[PDB]
């Protein structure tokens, strides 16, 4: 009953829409696509040749060239986001507080690019060509590791990996740490860069990607009757979470309050969701109960909304189960229509968009929703952003293994 | 103040000492090595040609051949352990409780073997030869995913990846879930199978492995003055954690109580620890305070004890900082002397050994401790197991990124 309150004091991001939060959010509010033909590798033999890339990233803004060549791109992206968020927070780390400052930055796949480059070296020339930085520069927990070293952070240090739910769980479990007194501040989010042959070929073999090579900006089409799978995107999201009285005492700017976190398992199938979204329903009901909110107080849902046939339907059903007749009053959108699917970073960037929807009183759009499929009759915010009253925003992520996560945010 | 108590009702394991908990523990109490020259691949060009392999594993005891060929060995090992633990618990999963039963099984590296096989296919023949099961059969969270599907578990479902701290954090964070009311039962632990060219070559390039090819059973030598790095081992550990009143009401056998979990960050270096083990000290003090135990009540520490020059010294210093003159009354050992380092599974198997030390009132040995190094003057249980009174056992894990975790166990 007497846990502590958690607010968002700082955010940061790289996405296919921009190298920070303001440029990303301007893209989102404008209905801009970040999806394009992939520049950095030869995809002649692959059925999908496009995705959301991070464009014009300069790691030397954040780290010396020396430090950065030790690190996979997913670590560089995660540190960029983390540093933007910590700067945006204005937090001063000292000897009196560094043990109360932790980090929870995850990833889905981790350093898959590095692993493939080092595999090339291994098979061509044998194990002598392997970098000595291969292990520490490629393992998932090294975003949390490096950030704690750079900022001197001595509180809880860990890394989730729960597929497309990674970002959501990382934030939720960091908020729990603060509420239960293990830390006063947490840096939390996720990052991903799986745009290599093993990623594109991995999701291609499973037949899970959109193959709309002719029109990449139209490929990601959540709830649309001609959807054909997800678009693979790269990037990172980070939030500075903080105990409310900590934030108030130092006069921090508060974007919003994190009131609710929920988890569930579908226990259904490795990749497919259940047709009724029964596990998504339970997860959302857990998050609302955790927040002490009735379903009728939710104004905006940032949906998972990946542009898959089964997925998108199951989310509509879940939302209709949870909210009932209130399903027709709230606005729900998929920013994956613009961003594509950022995998382990998806829930981190979507947590930020949900916070900014609270800040700006605006529901971002679902682009490409030309012909909503059977049952897709909610306010899906098709085509253009909708100014509206938003007191409570909810963010859903649902991943491989049937792992589900919801965050509930409230205007402060 | 009024959180719920957590007990261990079930355990399971594959290690280099056996295909279950009783055979593993018999090896440990006997001072048996599980380290040998690696049989399954040609290591001519590698500086280390040995490790701890799982021997005579039959996945068909646990899963159909059909299901098992979808899965990396780390997933097979994690499911084997999980299933052994759930069976050992005697828990019956029903509609009334399945939402109160979760899973937290992690890994350090995940499906590194699968990734390398699929890289071979990719580079030889192009992306068409990639398995469609590559992604779901190789990602870390699929031990938690598959177990929830097999048993119908609908409670919190997630996966940590914190290097050599994975097993410890997975258990600790699962115990928190139960104590704070998110679940009544959790399956938690870790698994690893990184004995491929990228693993052995990865840790070799960094110069972190013992190169004692002439005498593999003597390579792992924690605190010994001729130690030269760790031994790479494979396996899995799983515990069924359970709210005490839940356990008592169904008449479960309780092995021990989980009273304490602690975390910290060194914030020092990517791989090296600080010479004083300052972060290990804080982590242990956090775990004891969490348990409401004075340092003087600790009887046994299952050490991290990896057989590295800097690591092993730093642990002695940390233990001398925390315990003071009581450092000379407790017994501390490294079961890595026998098992080698099981990476993300290390803390899960070591959690089980610590519980069994409580059960059997016996401190397992540190083998190969021929010549303790300068400062290594504690009761390190050199050579042979020591029957003794053990009311409180502590298990330490310390990983890459400076991530630290301690578990405190108490006789019930
Ligand atoms: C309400 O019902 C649902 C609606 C949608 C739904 O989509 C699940 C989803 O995104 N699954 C995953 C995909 C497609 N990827 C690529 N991925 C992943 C991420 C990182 C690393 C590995 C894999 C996923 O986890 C599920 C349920
Ligand atoms: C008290 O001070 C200390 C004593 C010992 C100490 O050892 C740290 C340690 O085990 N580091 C790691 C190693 C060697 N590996 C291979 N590994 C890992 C696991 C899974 C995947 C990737 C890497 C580690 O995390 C640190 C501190």
């Amino acid at each position: 009953m007497s846990r502590r309150r958690v607010v968002i004091t700082g955010m940061g991001m790289l996405s296919p829409l921009g190298l920070d939060v303001p440029s990303s959010w301007e893209g989102i509010l404008a209905g801009r696509s970040g999806i394009a033909p992939i520049e950095h590798m030869d995809l002649s033999a692959y059925s999908t040749r496009f995705g959301g890339s991070v464009k014009g990233f300069n790691v030397e803004e954040y780290l010396s060239a020396k430090e950065a060549r030790k690190l996979d791109l997913f670590i560089q992206y995660g540190l960029a986001a983390s540093f933007q968020a910590v700067r945006d927070s204005g937090l001063e780390v000292t000897d009196a507080n560094r043990e109360r400052i932790g980090v929870s930055m995850g990833s889905g796949i981790g350093g898959l690019t590095n692993i493939e480059n080092n595999c090339r070296s291994l098979f061509e020339q044998g194990p002598r060509r392997i970098s000595p930085f291969f292990v520490p520069g490629s393992i998932i927990n090294m975003v949390s590791g490096f950030l704690s070293i750079h900022l001197g952070l001595q509180g809880p240090n860990y890394a989730l990996t729960t597929a497309a739910t990674t970002g959501t769980h990382s934030i939720g479990m960091a908020a729990r740490n603060i509420a239960y007194g293990e830390a006063d501040v947490m840096v939390a989010g996720g990052s991903e860069m799986a745009a290599c042959g093993l990623g594109l070929g991995g999701f291609g073999a499973a037949r899970a990607l959109s193959t709309r090579n002719d029109e990449p900006t139209r490929a990601s089409r959540p709830w649309d009757r001609d959807r054909d799978g997800f678009v693979l995107s790269d990037g990172s999201g980070a939030l500075v979470l903080e105990e409310l009285e900590h934030a108030r005492a130092r006069g921090a700017r508060i974007y919003a309050e994190l009131v609710g976190f929920g988890m569930s398992g579908d226990a259904f199938h490795m990749t497919a969701p259940p047709e009724d979204g029964a596990g998504a329903a339970r997860c959302m009901k857990n998050a609302l109960r955790d927040a002490g909110l009735d379903p009728r107080q939710v104004d905006y849902i940032n949906a998972h909304g990946t542009s898959t046939p089964a997925g998108d339907i199951a989310e509509i059903a879940a939302v209709k189960s949870v909210f009932g007749e209130h399903a027709h009053a709230l606005s729900m959108s998929s920013t994956k229509s613009m961003t594509g699917h950022l995998l382990g970073a998806a829930g981190a960037v979507e947590a930020i968009f949900s916070v900014l929807a609270l800040r700006d009183q605006v529901a971002p759009p679902t682009i490409n929703l030309d012909n909503p499929d059977e049952g897709c009759d909610l306010d899906l915010v098709a085509h253009e952003a909708k100014p509206r009253k938003i007191d409570v925003a909810l963010s859903n992520s649902f991943g491989f293994g049937g792992t589900n996560g919801t965050l509930v945010f409230r205007r402060f």
